[PDB]
């Protein structure tokens, strides 16, 4: 398929399979929002722009009636951002591991990796500004919360139990999935007292899915959600690729770029653990 | 193999094989320099020296794109590859009593040999080589200090290393991060933290997610917290060890190992230093 | 054995059979030093002597090399070989009964003395011949003493075996170690460790790695901790247990059991000792 | 959500020695609105439900 897209690359087509697995192998490892949230298909080129429905929040009786009813959906548009990252290669080395029959060397492209997947992380929790694409903890109806101390006592068992008499009471249950900051996650493996058990041992009973950190969140802060399709998705539209740019002088550019956008129905399937302090 | 190599060799190839293995397993058993650190491929017998790029200094969003690229200060700089070796001896009276009593045959010298060798890869790993100009992790340029207090309270560790994170953070250096420190630090840790009832190097390795090791090359009050994953620090090698046949001196048979190495670090702002105060 | 070295015996070729396999399974279970150190081939009868090389405690990079040769000096010295033995009686009318009344016969004698000498081993092992002017481990030039305090209030022990472990990594010795202790102090581990809510004998297992043993051979308030290796400390075996069959006597059957071993130590660093307190 | 806390001094959870007793699972509704509990015994001939379609 490649040497035809680019004929003017230099790179042939097994060093470019490589530079692609090295690229996407970076990429695998720092994504972390993928995990718990679902994703829509491939739409293609055709679209740049999709629209949601936003729902903020019978008939018992014999055989009859002739009518129908209806709830308001709150129609929205959106369009999707794209995101690149660039790196440069040089040709004397090249000529030098041709000559010595030494493979090549495909470094820098770890680091625009990185960077790309730490901006799409960002982007899906705190949103962008300048499409006004709301981010995880923005949403209004986001039916907050508010913690206490967890160094001492094991409050921390207690305030899970609150935050989800919330959304029980508000007939949302099912599988939870639970983002807090590193700081807090690390004292959750003190011992429970009287039990002589790690809390997080009976966290996990409650939470039945996986609990992860992320570096995204800067403050002791934490977010559990009700996980499921028809409440959040994410629909991409093209996948991490990278493309050869045109040669100046001697030397050769390459880009890598990808395309995401995020979208939420319901915004009461969220609760948001706050610091008092904060 | 090593038989048609060496004519005038008195082991024989089941010897030889032996061999290899007693001299690579000590080695293996006290290389801790090697632990996280990835290796530059063979380059092979014809290169003596190479080249590296010192950066020392965000993606773009956007809708229609961009029509400009970015570039970086490559500032190029060259070194050349040393080598390090040591010898052993055999002695001959004591191989005629085994061969003709069918006694196995003793190769216990080769381990000391592999250890001393090792040593000395360490000590120009951390510290670094004045004669060929080439520097060391602890004395680079931008190495991003910091200060500890007293740890010989209970809580003082776990703060520490927590700004020193925090720094790092917004330097922008994020992902896994690996830790050495002194003997004597290494011992503080085991002891119980009060409010937890859990041991502080429990809680430390939550953080560093990625190994706690000691080295006896530091001296007193001292550790390194270093960004792992390559395009960072890399290590090159063109020979690995090797083992030797020397001549005949006397009636007995000398042997000599040897191997080649040097490191290269690409960005200075990865490694942070913790020192002592009042020293 | 076979009943063609041994004519003349009343015991029939099946039944010494039984004996010996009665022999080896009581020998196996009351050796407890052959467990953590390894074993030389058997030489058979050809020799009765042996040579060991005491080390008792630098490499250099150049660019080309260097045409002079240096090697380490070491010092020489030679041992024998002892031999150990124990002797019982059986007797004719028992015997008799036996196969009048077709019962099996008992031979607890024969585990009794194997018993006997395996105690004896160890006890040469750890304490030395000065007969014969051979070594032991408890006393040795350059074994890296250490006092120890208390052990009564639960984290002393854990700290004592904490700071005898840093003495041994200090001097370049970092491996898996093995710690042999007195019945007292093996039983004393057994209480909770302080706050931690866990028994204090796991963390010490959990440090030591390989396993923590008791011998009834130490007395009082001793411990041991060596550094496993081939060429730490080896042990040299001429012939392993054995059954001779002396010669009829004034109408009973007398017989013994022998075996052949002896003990080489190195390099004398590995090992360390916690000597007890003021006594 | 109130069974949750420790019973007492046994050291254990109180939600399992109630779950023990009762043998058939504990469940909650929305439609109960303030404090209200209904326990029943299973049985065909006590209770059923026919289903038209």
């Amino acid at each position: 398929n490649k040497s035809q897209l680019y004929p003017d690359s230099p790179l042939t087509d097994q060093d470019f399979n490589q530079l692609d697995q090295t690229v996407i192998e970076a990429a695998r490892r720092q994504l972390v929002g993928r995990r718990f949230i679902e994703l829509y298909g491939p739409l293609g080129r055709g679209m740049q722009s999709v629209f949601n429905d936003i729902f903020m929040e019978a008939k018992m009786d014999f055989q009859g009636s002739f009518d129908t009813e209806v709830e308001s959906s709150r129609r929205v548009n959106y369009t999707i951002p794209m995101l690149y990252k660039d790196f440069v290669l040089y040709w004397r080395d090249l000529e030098q591991s041709k000559a010595l029959d030494i493979p090549i060397d495909f470094s820098v492209a770890a680091n625009a990796a990185r960077d790309v997947a730490f901006l799409e992380d960002q982007m899906i929790f705190h949103g962008s500004k300048e499409f006004d694409i709301p981010g995880l903890m923005n949403v209004k109806g986001r039916l907050t919360h508010l913690i206490g101390n967890w160094y001492e006592s094991g409050n921390a068992f207690q305030d899970i139990v609150e935050a989800r008499n919330k959304l029980l009471e508000m007939n949302h249950n099912g599988p939870y999935a639970l983002v807090l900051s590193p700081e807090l996650y690390s004292l959750l493996h003190r011992v429970h007292k009287d039990t002589n058990v790690l809390e997080i041992e009976h966290v996990r009973e409650l939470i039945t899915a996986g609990v992860f950190q992320s570096p995204v969140l800067k403050g002791k802060s934490g977010v559990i959600v009700n996980t499921g399709r028809n409440n959040l998705d994410l629909a991409i539209s093209e996948d991490f690729e990278t493309a050869y740019l045109g040669e100046e002088g001697m030397n050769h550019p390459f880009r890598v770029y990808e395309t995401v956008v995020l979208r939420i129905k319901r915004p009461a399937a969220i609760c948001t653990l706050i610091d008092p302090e904060e």
